[PDB]
């Protein structure tokens, strides 16, 4: 068959572990053309590591955006977006073009803006094949608040479902349980909890960055939902586990490592 | 051991076949940490698919690179360079870092009649990049340029072209012969200032290469990272982009890119070897 092209909307991550480098390397490791339109360049200080974000401007985001719809995606997903203006847009690109799956990784970092929250439920979620929320993030798209348990995340995912994304994970993380990584998956009729172990030497930078772009790859080539999400939490324990230290402040994920070094046994659960 | 990290300073190319598209996903591939010093945007419109590239401003391309830099790239490639302060920049980031391995795509634009597009990017690359190099793989009419012979045409035009460039400080030469050189074979001229050995696969498909060359630097790099000699870096190198040609796909009327897995999810192609 031919590649199944993906398209991502992100960042640049220069350091090379998240952002749309992530995303590109994960779309290459499962087979997919990937693409990306580039919103934002991303630097870390070489003594500090301190972040500088450096947005694009809107005239050239478009112009990518016009070259990757003419080619046509099966697939979108977003990444860390940074405006309302962006968010929108974003939507309205997924809804022109003949993909047939949209991936929201509702990334946030109390919410610095809560204006860019409000512009993911109006115009993401009710497009939103899978949405992949963080434990925190699913708090401010649920408007629960910080959620502390899988009982807390049920409510959490049925109010999302509700908003009109199609499937949700919750991904609990160590913000959940510092010795096992449990996730909770709906689909509007089944509450499913996903656990792996976790592991000693592990890093993590770019971690939800691919775990969104294998579960849209996954989907791409023709993995239902729960099996995507599964097959991505796999993906993605590879990675971690399999993480490297970069520097004193960080230390990326190995998007290989599910291909080349090893898989990691997910257990799956009704809650 | 741990991957390498392997940095190319390049920009994007939005349809995803060249540019820095191609470079990550060949290292991704080749199992390498791939990397990023974005220099422009390149995109194209959907009616005539003219390109527009779009200049980063030089503050961010300096914060990547110190990012980059920080970091500690085992390897550096450099892709299409617009402009005669990134090409030294290139070659400062390179000397500036531990890096053992530095591989210069060359890329020029021909204008018609074998003249070239900027010829100050020439000048800058000869300057520069050249004297820096492990390898520099210019394509046929690149290699007329940085060695100042104009049009080659033979084998024999190949081998003083490259040992012009050899001269001027290059470790290692390869020039793809191309269409331009033969229609039912790729030719490639290496040469390490000793011996000059031809490489050979079929001319494959015409139709599907986007993102040729860039795969070619590209492999190169990561081979050499991952410890590969120079010549079987090269002749590896041909091998990969090879199936990537083979199996390119059309993506509309007017492009279509290589695939970059090809070698290692559809099919190996064997590579002749001779001196000459």
């Amino acid at each position: 068959g031919a590649l199944k092209k993906v398209l991502t909307i992100a960042g640049s991550d220069t350091s090379a572990g998240a952002g749309m480098q992530a995303d590109l390397k994960t779309f290459q490791e499962l087979d997919t053309y990937g693409m990306v339109a580039l919103t934002a360049i991303v630097t870390m200080d070489k003594d500090t590591w301190s972040h500088d974000v450096t947005p694009l401007p809107m005239d050239v985001f478009e112009k990518q955006l016009e070259t990757a719809l003419s080619i046509g995606p099966d697939a979108i997903k977003t990444g860390m977006l940074g405006t309302e203006e962006i968010i929108k847009r974003a939507g309205e690109v997924y809804e022109a073009s003949n993909a047939q799956y949209f991936v929201v990784d509702p990334v946030m970092v109390e919410v610095l803006n809560p204006g860019n929250t409000e512009a993911m439920i109006k115009y993401l979620l009710p497009k939103a094949t899978v949405v992949t929320p963080n434990l925190f993030e699913a708090g401010q798209l649920s408007g629960l608040g910080k959620l502390n348990s899988i009982e807390d995340m049920k409510k959490a995912a049925t109010i999302i479902f509700d908003k009109g994304a199609q499937h949700v994970i919750i991904k609990g993380g160590k913000a959940l349980d510092q010795d096992k990584s449990y996730d909770l998956y709906y689909d509007g009729q089944t509450f499913y909890q996903l656990t792996t172990d976790m592991f000693q030497q592990s890093y993590n930078h770019g971690a939800g960055c691919t775990f969104a772009a294998a579960t849209t790859a996954y989907l791409a080539n023709g993995k239902s939902p729960k099996e995507a999400v599964i097959s991505a939490k796999a993906f993605v324990a590879s990675a971690i586990k399999n993480g490297w230290k970069m520097n004193d402040f960080v230390g990326p994920v190995d998007h290989g490592a599910y291909n080349r070094i090893e898989h990691i046994d997910v257990e799956v659960t009704e809650v």
